[PDB]
């Protein structure tokens, strides 16, 4: 919890290093790698920023027509699964806890209401994730609670209330 | 409504693969996803008047082995099935049930009310079970349901108010 002079943005290379457990300390929570990594860059991180003044992170995914999920979901009718945008938000909550200096391995613990009101199609350009923290709890289990939004090409299409993620010392 | 439905009480992996190709409910009904987004291997039970609200009960299974694609990438050093993929399995089953009843269109998950994860699927697990209890079926075709995910017989996720619609024009 003594970590200061924090970076406010991260590149794709940084996100891949995180997947290897090589961005933060070896004890920090890694992002998923490969086909489960659902963003290309983190554009903004602010401690005590965001809609509740308790933390903010903004990230982006470039929507390339060759993204793996388009081919299989659904065949000949490509659309990004909402569940993967939801996971992207969970991953960002966990990442933010690690960014503060939290040690452990991340596990999504749940979410309140999730609404999918639009779709991400291959013809889209960019998905944006906006995460607004409500609670940061530095206990034996480090826990983050946040509200999230997913935008496609600048318009909000998903909302999630009370995303919850924990960092476990031992799973 | 879609009259071209192959309506049975259980479905095999071949049936699920056929569904991904649109061969179970035909041109007018909702296909399942395929490949690495298909999150079950069979549907064990479908009961039209069954479940908590006497509106539908569906049970399905995913066989677990250490080589499933998601284990390798989520996370390196700490393989665990993403909860979101079990949620998707349940959303897909809600859409599938709508099609099974003759619903016309392509499925789209609309959201969920509340989700609690109290456990995890590790690569040394053997079976994941999905249990879906339908609460509302509107035949604007949509379904509202509660779902549970178990691993090796133990409940690890609950999801209330899973919602899916069928859209003739996505």
């Amino acid at each position: 919890n003594a970590m200061v002079d924090k970076r406010e943005s991260y590149t794709k290379e940084d996100l891949e290093a995180s997947g290897r457990g090589e961005l933060f300390g070896a004890g920090g929570p890694p992002l998923p790698a490969g086909n489960m990594l659902m963003m290309d860059r983190i554009v903004k991180m602010i401690e005590d920023g965001g809609s509740h003044n308790k933390g903010y992170v903004e990230a982006e995914l470039d929507i390339n027509p060759d993204l793996w999920f388009f081919g299989c979901h659904f065949i000949g009718d490509p659309v990004m699964p909402g569940c993967l945008g939801l996971d992207a938000m969970w991953q960002l909550v966990g990442f933010y806890l690690g960014w503060l200096g939290g040690e452990g391995k991340g596990r999504a613990l749940g979410v309140g209401e999730v609404k999918f009101t639009g779709q991400v199609l291959p013809d889209a350009k960019k998905v944006t994730y906006r995460i607004n923290f409500k609670r940061v709890i530095m206990r034996k289990l480090i826990m983050g609670v946040a509200d999230g939004e997913v935008l496609v090409d600048g318009k909000v299409i998903y909302t999630a209330t009370d995303l919850k993620v924990g960092l476990f010392k031992d799973t």
